[PDB]
């Protein structure tokens, strides 16, 4: 399918053990896509002081439509030294590996894969 229905565990930034997906824009988008497919992807909600606690390049999920079965349609945008790779809507959060952290909530998304 072109789109996949996911529920992303929302993690507190101070709990996150692995604070990014890798060392290049291409690697982090690749890894984020793989983790999203394998159900091993978490979401950190972006507020004051959150991004400096995480590792660049960042992967954002961004609203791509203005929500089938409650799933907001999203796409991936990467960011390194203030340049973004992709163009989309409002940030829902930044993606990180999920390695067993206890979530605070779930975010239902429909991912353009």
């Amino acid at each position: 399918k072109t789109h996949v229905q996911l529920s992303l565990p929302v993690l507190q930034v101070r709990d996150v053990l692995v604070r990014g997906f890798g060392d290049s824009v291409e690697e982090v988008l690749s890894e984020a896509r793989q983790h999203l497919k394998d159900g091993t992807c978490g979401l950190v909600e972006v507020e004051k002081g959150v991004l400096p606690q995480l590792e660049q390049p960042y992967v954002f999920i961004k609203r791509s439509d203005a929500a089938p079965h409650g799933h907001v349609m999203v796409e991936l945008v990467a960011e390194l030294e203030g340049i973004q790779y992709g163009r989309s809507g409002e940030t829902l959060g930044v993606l990180v590996p999920h390695v067993g952290e206890i979530p605070v909530a779930y975010r239902k998304v429909l991912l353009r894969k």
